[PDB]
């Protein structure tokens, strides 16, 4: 029996900041209602055009939300999106069990150790830039699969050297602008995702209505749900163990079909 | 450059039968608007519980609709779903360029010759039953891929013997109840669809909200669009050249993503 994918539901937190906390719990409950396995909280955007926020601002955004979710939804599994060691440290103390670092441990030399001194998992994503805030850039590649594979191999090596065992390391190839503002490279990584299973780590991907799904029609975000379903399903077909998404209900259901296709006949 | 899938939009025609014809043209135009490449007309259901209709009743349903579409939408490519030679013959005379036979040429010994004496393509579908009206039956298989492959090999041989060249033969493994009321076999055929490319024919499949997509939640038809998108996308990933669907807009868009994943890098 092949296990289904774990669905990671996005809960972004980016005078009146207390109005967000009650609404965050309502949103988290809806994500769980739709079948999310993990609620992913983040207080700092890192897409193109984003700017750096301080650790104090980042904590001020996510800590009230973590506390409220831990109190009202106590069995909910929490992940926190951060590249800052101080933020990861507080998140882990409050009960988060996953840290997702879009810098793959590069932005803060202390973050690996913080996670090493926990029982949390870390997600290491490939990005074409050193700055966790990714750029608009039509980066080309001779062989994006080789580039990303070797990058993730090296980041896994670094995470293990800092004390994180392989079984708490999750790898993400990146998709969309993190890989390139040219969409072809995201499709190539999805095509060859099974090659990354040789690194011995669970795989996490996030098609999530990214602009590489705009296609020939130049589809805006509201029109990218069919493409997000198709990409997330093929990612699972090709070895994804986690899918991060805003559309938990539909992507869970589409991924269940991928799992069923991967299921070998009766033995 | 890998070609995109051809989307086959379903237009079913199953006191006041003249009210259907004007509405059929409106529906056909919408299917084309959404990006269908072929409009598939049929006057006889063949799912579980369906009953046989006469050739005269079948023609009385589809001929006014074909004529109206040929007149109002003259560049639209028309396929007709029929297992009857007489019906196929009239459809071809009126300008249909595809005959889809859910009996794979078994139900009417004259149908192969009718298509041979045309420039139309024929779709040969596998079904577990000889009767084109398929049964409710949880048919089990030792190796459904072997069964279906050998069946389609033999039907291709028969079609060629009757005068239809390979390049006008399209093969469909069947899905849903045509294969089995047990869903596992539909998923297995999707998993192994590329094995059928050895038969040297274009491949046609129709996930189209069939009950094998009901999943663990026992989803009704209204809730099967994410699963239809995922299944149709993986079918294209695995070699489908045609996808037959009611949800042309969404399935076209999901399949475009599958095509992009199949697209090799710059050479
Ligand atoms: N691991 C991971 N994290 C992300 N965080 C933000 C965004 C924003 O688009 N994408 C991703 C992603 O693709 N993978
Ligand atoms: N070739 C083909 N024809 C069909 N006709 C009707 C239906 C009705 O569900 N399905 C199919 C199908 O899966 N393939
Ligand atoms: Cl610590
Ligand atoms: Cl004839």
């Amino acid at each position: 029996g092949m296990a289904k994918v774990k669905i990671v539901g996005i809960l972004n937190v980016t005078g009146g900041r207390f109005v967000e906390t009650d609404k965050a719990v309502v949103r988290a409950r809806e994500l769980l209602s739709q079948g999310a396995d993990i609620i992913e909280i983040g207080g700092e955007s890192t897409g193109p055009g984003s700017n750096t926020i301080t650790a104090d601002e980042e904590l001020a955004r996510i800590v009230p939300v973590i506390r409220a979710i831990r109190s009202s939804l106590p069995d909910a599994n929490i992940a926190v999106d951060t590249y800052k060691a101080e933020v990861a440290r507080k998140a882990l103390e409050l009960g988060a069990t996953m840290i997702n670092d879009v810098s793959a441990g590069r932005a803060d030399p202390k973050l690996f150790g913080v996670v090493a001194r926990s029982n949390a998992q870390i997600v290491l994503m490939y990005s074409k830039d050193t700055d966790p805030h990714t750029s608009f850039d039509e980066r080309q590649y001779v062989d994006v699969v080789r580039t990303v594979y070797d990058f993730l191999a090296e980041r896994k090596k670094a995470a293990m050297s800092a004390g994180i065992p392989a079984d708490r390391i999750i790898l993400d190839t990146g998709l969309g602008h993190f890989v390139s503002s040219d969409p072809q490279y995201s499709f190539q990584l999805l095509a060859h995702l099974s090659d990354f299973q040789d690194l011995g780590c669970k795989l996490f991907l996030s098609p999530s209505r990214k602009s590489f799904l705009a296609g020939n029609e130049l589809l805006k975000t509201a029109d990218r749900l069919p493409g997000t379903i198709a990409a997330s399903a093929i990612a699972v077909l090709h070895g994804a163990d986690y899918i991060r998404t805003h559309d938990v209900l539909e992507v869970r259901r589409g991924c269940e079909i991928a799992t069923a296709i991967n299921q070998p006949p009766e033995r």
